[PDB]
């Protein structure tokens, strides 16, 4: 039964995180034997908008029919003192912070993380999904060792050429993003392109300009980047393609 029974959630007082339309709290869920770390998305509808409750659930909906290792899983939804949308917790928290906290963290750490999200995005790409804000910061982590992609607004500096001068979002788009997201990833959270304007971003790719390849980055994960950032997005390969060249990768190494 995706819907739980409030009596068997108990959440913190503190907030994880925040937002206009919602507030993101610890909770645990109680279970037969177990009880079970959960992190809660409470709704806020200060103007009574009958709308956003149909976005909450809306929301939970695609998080059901969208469900993998690699994504944040759905427990269910509980109407209570307030609506809210009841998912697994990710401790550890967003990817770009993580890292900017951990720098110790190794290249093999990071391919192994990268891999994880080239599935969890190969995925989305089978099921005919576009993510749209695929990043660093909508990466999270369940253990060093374990990520899984997010969606919280369900970004310039992470799009490909055709989403700013044409709109067109596809699977090839988000295979852009990713290349930004595995930069971001052996840069240790740094932002991309940094102090540049999305003007600026803009004018760089077009003249075939791209980020330098992060310190300590191995080469093959550069070449990687620079061939999800292929201009025409005829040429630019798949979350299947990219996903399998991730995966020989780190079976080698
Ligand atoms: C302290 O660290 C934190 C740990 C967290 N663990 C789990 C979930 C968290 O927040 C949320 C809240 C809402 C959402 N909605 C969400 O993705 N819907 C979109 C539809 C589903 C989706 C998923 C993947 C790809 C596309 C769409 N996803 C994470 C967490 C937040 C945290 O800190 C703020």
């Amino acid at each position: 039964e995706v819907y739980l029974d409030r009596k068997l959630l108990t959440l913190e007082d503190k907030e994880l995180g925040s937002g206009n339309f919602g507030t993101v709290k610890k909770g645990y869920y109680q279970m037969k034997k177990v009880v079970k770390t959960v992190a809660v998305k409470i709704l806020k509808n200060e103007a009574n908008d009958p709308a956003l409750k149909d976005e909450l659930l809306a929301e939970a909906n695609v998080m059901q029919q969208l469900d993998n290792p690699y994504i944040v899983r759905m427990i269910g939804i509980c109407e209570a003192e307030s609506w809210m949308l009841v998912m697994e917790m990710a401790e550890l928290g967003p990817l770009n912070k993580y890292l900017q906290q951990n720098r110790h963290v190794k290249d093999k750490n990071i391919i192994e993380l990268v891999h994880q999200v080239s599935m969890g995005m190969k995925y989305l790409e089978e099921s005919n999904f576009v993510h749209r804000d695929l990043a660093a910061r909508n990466v999270l982590l369940v253990t060093q060792h374990y990520a899984k992609i997010s969606d919280f607004g369900l970004p310039v500096k992470w799009y490909a050429p055709e989403c700013i001068n044409y709109y067109k979002f596809s699977s090839k788009s988000d295979v852009w993003s990713f290349g930004v997201l595995m930069w971001e990833a052996f840069s240790y959270g740094q932002k991309p392109y940094r102090g540049m304007k999305g003007s600026e971003v803009t004018a760089m790719l077009e003249k075939g300009e791209r980020m330098g390849c992060p310190a300590g980055c191995p080469r093959e994960m550069y070449d990687l980047m620079n061939l999800c950032w292929t201009y025409d997005v005829e040429n630019r390969p798949g979350f299947a393609a990219v996903e399998l060249r991730l995966r020989n990768y780190y079976y080698d190494v």
